[PDB]
């Protein structure tokens, strides 16, 4: 099939969706995506026709769905809602996988839910009759370097590594780190879409034991050249889960709540007060 992805990045919204969907991107030969222009996208990181979209409208999807005659669409949006998804089948009929991490309904032919707590069970009556669900750490989207990086032996060079994801929005990396001792050793891993690089630079510059790594190439050494990560409950946990790393994670938004729940539950410290608006910056 000719696939179209729908999904955004920037600042604001992470990498998460983009970084995933490149990974099962690389299960279709003729793929494009869909994207608006959005401050500190990934668009330059997708090495596949990328058409821009003037505006929000439904509509727009739609007539690109048309004209191009996608016969896959591929949905990783949170603000594709399921009445945008009926009224999608219903305009183009294209077959329709939507990813879901939170639990909300969705009208595709294919549910995707790649996070390690999942359960087809959990989908009942929140899809159509026809609906193949997919759940759970056997539908992982990870990256190479993380199966390369899992038989790999590598030397502990840090007690902690920090990642709240690739933007960060909140600077909770600099909160984080402030708490931690003096004398312990510190990855932070960051992208250059964070609107709070510059603070993050100059705390970091001030800190010896704290090592900062913009726009690195390789998430799956510094985790496993580290002693405790300390990650959003995000992508990075199914990272952390194939490496079999120590860690706790930190509830940053309220979309990770699934993903806090199940990890607690299995014995890993959750950190849930950066919900709060207090901690909307440091
Ligand atoms: O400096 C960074 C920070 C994160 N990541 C990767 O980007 C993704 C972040 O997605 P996630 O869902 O964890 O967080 P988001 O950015 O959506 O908030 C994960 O696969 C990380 O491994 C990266 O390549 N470089
Ligand atoms: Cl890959």
């Amino acid at each position: 099939m000719k696939v179209l992805f729908r999904s955004d990045s920037s600042s604001q919204i992470g990498f998460g969706h983009i970084k995933r969907d490149l990974v099962l991107a690389k299960q279709y030969s003729d793929v494009s995506f869909a994207c608006l222009p959005l401050e500190g996208s990934l668009i330059d990181e997708i090495p596949y026709p990328v058409y821009e979209l003037s505006s929000e409208s439904i509509y727009e999807l739609i007539n690109l769905i048309k004209e191009e005659k996608f016969e896959l669409l591929i949905i990783d949006h949170y603000g594709i809602s399921v009445d945008d998804e009926k009224l999608i089948k219903l305009e183009t009929g294209v077959k329709i996988l939507s990813f879901d991490d939170e639990i909300k309904p969705h009208h595709c032919d294919i549910l995707l839910n790649v996070n390690a707590y999942a359960k087809a069970s959990d989908y009942e009556g929140l899809v159509p009759f026809k609906c193949e669900v997919r759940c759970g750490f056997s539908y992982a989207l990870i990256r190479e370097e993380f199966y390369q990086e899992a038989k790999e032996n590598r030397k502990k060079k840090y007690d902690f590594f920090i990642c709240m994801g690739g933007t960060d929005i909140k600077n909770l990396s600099l909160q984080i780190a402030s708490e931690l001792p003096k004398t312990k050793i510190i990855s932070i891993a960051t992208s250059s879409s964070n609107p709070n690089l510059k603070k993050l630079q100059k705390f970091a510059k001030l800190h010896n034991n704290i090592r900062l790594f913009i726009d690195h190439e390789n998430i799956a050494k510094l985790m496993n050249e580290s002693n405790k990560l300390i990650i959003s409950a995000s992508s990075l946990v199914n990272e952390a889960l194939l490496l079999k790393a120590n860690f706790k994670a930190i509830c940053y938004v309220k979309n990770q709540e699934s993903t806090a729940t199940w990890l607690a539950k299995k014995g890993y410290e959750v950190e849930y007060k950066y919900l709060e608006h207090h901690h909307h910056h440091h």
